[PDB]
């Protein structure tokens, strides 16, 4: 019943020694943890050869790519991995990896893969042919300079791989059947699956023969809520719809028995016209979209609300409904004061900066509220009848440490390797049950790259989080990031000579995206910021012009490059902070079982106590301006999370909302208190 | 509650497949045993250096001798050990080593030393300076060509001799000193046996008042209580003593409450005069030895019974007692029919072949009934009074496989290494509570070498156990063994120039022991026997003459060389039979717990079923003649064990006893039925 030694040592840090914390004990706890639990459950082997032979003959490793080299080259790779003599810096830095991510045995009671093992297996998977490139991946990963995404880091060479799926539901019975089918298919693959209910007819409407026959959106939500309980995502909705009130009555603290969704989140799509009507204090008109489909032939949100709203008001054909926008934003503020639900996307900020609006305009987002790409709906006909295949969105992920990049200045080569890595991942991927995801993943070739460790590095260097210097720093940094990113994409496009489809329809072929960079140079405006990037080259606008010419030579290989995800579950292995959202508390406290695990933030010393500010004690406006400065280079959304208090006000909340709409923040997240 | 896989596979052998046994399953069980229990409890390490550093800093290895080399030489030794790719041949071949002998952890739940580890640590302990000699010890041990004794194999480099022989002089102070030394050695775990020759008997005068002595039974009672306090030996007695009947009434199936010894065994010393009196059917006279001590000044068994028996009969001073010898041997046969107790030593067979009778004559033996050396009694005076130190016997052990010696023909170099090994062991030994053991172990330098695996090798080659060919084979083999043994002892005596004390008093300096070997050559008398030793040199009697001259040059380093012990507890690791006693059953069956472990004898196939005879179905006379042929070269005793049946007869038993006395067998053991 006694608590073991390392947990007891980890509980020692809260003892006040001269008003401080016992940080130096922490390593000792880690030095306990590698003696009394880890090195007494590892399966023992003589050497490498039999080890790998035992790993093959019990159905663990996919033996194909592990047969495509010599034994000696793999031995050199493992030798390069063990030559680091790597150590962990913190207590959770081991515990989150040797409990869940690292490979266990069949009885789930022993440990096979060491920390070099998993990384070097990932390295040979990203190699696909070159030994020295695999060594480059090792030197990239073992210095904690790059982190692949969660399911890629889990399921490399075992018994799918991308945790993000985005679909559309056309309007038929057959379409709803196909949608529930594909959701149950992807549900066992563990990824993130979110739907959208734009083009559906509303409640109390005619079904092809008889008026007032449709049970509406709530029944489809009920079927999906039962559907994900069998094997957890969300769904979005554009606001110009009668049942939007019933779409928002689901998340309710006085929850109805039938109106009860504990699985799916919800979210609202809002263009500028509704914002205008809520500002100027006038009426609003939600519609019956099936009447619009009968009238104009198209669907509702496939046209501009700013161009067509009063025209639908003027049509006697479209049955309408008048409501109050201001009371509706008040109700949104109340429901976000309850929890923070739903989600919010401002599409006009997105499409006016989007490159690929010539295919379609972005209407929705994933569960992770980040990926904003084109989406064409399919049409699933009857059994012997053939179908028509639209386009879908499937985004594999991956971020990186800012800190070690700043330590080593190999940021270019870092992007060079990570781009090829995610490229080979999207090469490898195949799903054999949803054909539109198949066609789009072959077609669009969308990769997603981001970064964590913003708060901690700049807080450890002694720069406040609300400083303008950090905003200029992030501006110059992400400018150079996007520069080398497009540079590598153009290089690979020259290597293959095969861009994505309808490349001339993009703004990339015209250089309209490049028109921001031909002027308005992003040189550092502070000396202390300039000392940080001091020691390496920073490009000029003429380098952007040479880049524009080199793009105009061939083109770009990818259609999307960047994403920012709240990668907290693999934040702990990199032993760092979250992404760009600053930290909540200086000390995290968990109870694994009969235990009080005490996690300090990395870099917690006496001097930098003030730069480790608290999330409840910050200027939200400067945070939004930081995220807007970050937004200057990112194609997709940014995982912006609101940090609130009970003492705050929905007046101030909606002021922050309209402030972010005025700045141009794409999406937000669930709010915390 | 389910039986694990390897035990279930080991129980499969008794299934009759075509009237046979499932031998081929057995390896599979062993191949199970190294997957599901062993390789999932070994503490995992990166490489050698940290491993040894962790082993030092937790008080496991004595760090002195493990600091007397380079790291690289130790790495070469471990590399030579792992270069064998050694495997076990049987199921118990692992289970008796990874359960008790190999090193565990502090919580006794994990395993640190592998099978290479223990052997190579023993190798560096026997090295004491030379790397190549340590590699020679590795090449000796890892081919299973030599096995050191049990406590040396256990306690090398941790926190050493299992055989102690003492004498008890006659005072109160002496009995105090005896119980003191027995309790001192009792925590050291060795074998300790006493002897009660020079004590006065029951009902006798204690220095002032007649009929005051409680006798031998009270001292036995104190020793029986004494060994119950710590982590069990025995005691011997010469037969010419009144209380011998009470000395034999202790081991009784109708056991008295007071007369009850469940700890100490007992044993009888018999010279030729009592054998003569029992043959010729006359009277016998046991004595009161304290009267003899008052009369002649010496003690009783320090003079010849054949020279002095009728002279003590003729003395009116010595009070005597007349008894029947024939009924006494009948009672001995009855008590051995009960269990097999007591032990029996025929000293006149021993002393007439003993080399060192000029110091004293052997009067007794150890617990293991094998070591027969000189022994001078001490005299423990009062507190401020100084004492006088006698001589004691302490024999470290060690045997070898016959089989691998026959495989490799390196018998000479084998003896060369094993002699230096036991030499360094007797160098290392020190006890700091019994001064006479200290003085004798510095003085006499007695080593003990033997052999196991007689029955199995010659049974596997297809030669019957009762054959004369095996007797000639063993004669030639042990002749060459003793030849190279004395050769190496003379070499080491030349190396040091320091023989043991009173070397000129021995028969070795006079060559009287060598007079057997100057003639009567032991050439093989059979062709099939000659093919076995074919391929190597066998010496001649002129080589014995050169040996005699080389001995006469310097001398011999040791005073004793050979011993034969029932080394069953380390028989299983060598994966072989016992020593020269043939096997009891073809299959051993044990119950570890909720289990039926089935051990086959090694080499059990269909063809050699007949040469694997049964111990209850053999000629005892040919066994005694085999042991007498073995006795032709051994200085000490031989662990001869009787194998009896309930259908046998004490008439036949006593006939076998007198037959062995007529042949010249030194000692016997407890009998089995
Ligand atoms: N933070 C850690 N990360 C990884 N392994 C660790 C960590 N802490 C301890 N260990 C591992 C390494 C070793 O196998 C064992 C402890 O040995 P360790 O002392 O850490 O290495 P070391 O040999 O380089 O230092 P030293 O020479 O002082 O012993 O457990
Ligand atoms: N029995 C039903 N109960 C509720 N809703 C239904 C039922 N049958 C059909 N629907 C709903 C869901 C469908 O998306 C929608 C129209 O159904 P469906 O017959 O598949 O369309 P359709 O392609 O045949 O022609 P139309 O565009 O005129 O509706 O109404
Ligand atoms: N009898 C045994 N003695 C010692 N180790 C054994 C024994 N049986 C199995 N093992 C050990 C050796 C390995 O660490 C593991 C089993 O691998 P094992 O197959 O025996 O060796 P191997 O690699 O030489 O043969 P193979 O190439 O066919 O796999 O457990
Ligand atoms: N109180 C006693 N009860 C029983 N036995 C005793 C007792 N005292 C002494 N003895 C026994 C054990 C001794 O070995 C033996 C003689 O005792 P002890 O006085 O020590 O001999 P001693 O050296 O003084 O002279 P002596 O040779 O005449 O006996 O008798």
């Amino acid at each position: 019943n006694q608590v073991p030694k390392w947990i007891q040592l980890n509980n020692e840090i809260m003892i006040q020694k001269d008003g401080k914390f016992q940080f130096d004990k922490d390593k000792e706890a880690v030095h306990s943890y590698f003696v009394d639990y880890i090195n007494q459950n590892t399966v023992f082997f003589h050497n490498l050869k039999e080890k790998l032979d035992y790993l093959v003959e019990n159905q663990y490793y996919e033996e194909e790519f592990l047969s495509l080299y010599s034994f000696e080259d793999i031995k050199e790779v493992f030798k390069t991995a063990y030559a680091k003599k790597f150590r962990f810096p913190s207590f959770m830095s081991a515990f989150k990896f040797y409990n869940d991510y690292a490979l266990k045995t069949n009885d789930k009671k022993k440990i096979l893969e060491r920390y070099e093992d998993r990384i070097s297996i990932v390295a040979l998977f990203f190699a696909n042919g070159d030994t020295e490139k695999a060594k480059e991946y090792v030197n990239l990963m073992i210095n904690q300079e790059y982190q692949p995404s969660t399911p890629t880091f889990l399921n490399a060479g075992r018994k799918e791989l991308v945790s993000c799926f985005l679909l559309e539901v056309n309007d038929s019975l057959n379409d709803i059947s196909r949608a529930i089918d594909i959701s149950m298919q992807l549900s066992k693959l563990g990824g993130g699956v979110s739907l959208n209910l734009s083009k559906l007819r509303a409640k109390g409407e005619a079904i092809k023969d008889v008026e007032n026959a449709t049970k509406g959106v709530v029944g489809v939500m009920k079927l999906l809520d039962n559907a994900f309980r069998y094997a957890s995502g969300a769904a979005y909705l554009n606001i110009f719809h009668r049942d939007i009130n019933d779409f928002l009555d689901t998340k309710k603290i006085s929850a109805d028995e039938d109106v009860r969704v504990k699985t799916l989140s919800i979210g609202v799509v809002i263009p500028d016209k509704f914002v205008e009507l809520a500002r100027e204090d006038k009426a609003a008109y939600v519609f019956y979209p099936h009447t619009i489909y009968k009238e104009y032939g198209q669907h509702m949100d496939e046209m501009d609300m700013n161009e067509m709203y009063d025209k639908f008001v003027d049509n006697p054909r479209v049955k309408k409904e008048k409501i109050n926008p201001r009371k509706l934003l008040e109700k949104l503020a109340m429901l976000r004061s309850e929890s923070g639900y739903p989600y919010i996307m401002f599409q006009d900020n997105v499409n006016k900066v989007h490159a690929n609006n010539h295919i379609s305009k972005v209407k929705f987002s994933n569960l992770c509220s980040e990926v904003l790409q084109a989406s064409q709906v399919s049409s699933y006909t009857d059994y012997d009848e053939e179908d028509e295949i639209g386009l879908d969105i499937s985004c594999n992920l991956g971020s990186l440490n800012i800190l070690n990049v700043m330590e080593h200045k190999s940021i270019e080569k870092t992007v060079k390797l990570a781009t090829d890595s995610l490229t080979h991942v999207s090469e490898t991927t195949d799903i054999r049950n949803a054909p539109a995801v198949r066609r789009a993943n072959k077609a669009m070739k969308s990769i997603g790259l981001g970064a964590m460790n913003l708060h901690g590095y700049l807080a450890q260097n002694g720069i406040a989080y609300e400083s303008p210097e950090a905003r200029d720093f992030a501006n110059t940094f992400f400018m150079m990031v996007n520069f080398y990113s497009i540079q590598r994409s153009a290089e690979i496009a020259k290597e293959k000579g095969e861009t994505f489809d309808q490349y001339e329809g993009s703004t990339y072929a015209t250089g309209e995206y490049f028109d921001k960079y031909v002027s308005t140079d992003f040189s550092p405006k502070y000396e202390k910021i300039a000392n940080l990037f001091e020691g390496m080259h920073i490009p000029t606008t003429e380098d952007w012009k040479k880049l524009k010419a080199f793009v105009a030579e061939h083109g770009m290989y990818h259609s999307y490059r960047l994403c920012i995800a709240p990668t907290g579950s693999i934040s702990y292995v990199q032993s760092s902070t979250a992404s760009v959202m600053p930290i909540m508390e200086r000390i995290e406290e968990r109870t694994y079982g009969n235990s009080k695990t005490y996690y300090p933030m990395p870099g917690l010393a006496s001097n930098n106590w003030f730069f480790y500010k608290e999330a409840y004690d910050m200027d939200m406006f400067k945070v939004v301006d930081m995220i807007a400065t970050i937004q200057q280079h990112i194609d997709q959304g940014i995982s912006f999370t609101l940090f609130l208090k009970d003492t705050m006000t929905t007046r101030d909340l909606n002021r922050i909302d309209l402030y972010a709409h005025h700045r141009g923040i794409k999406t937000i997240y669930y709010a915390r208190t």
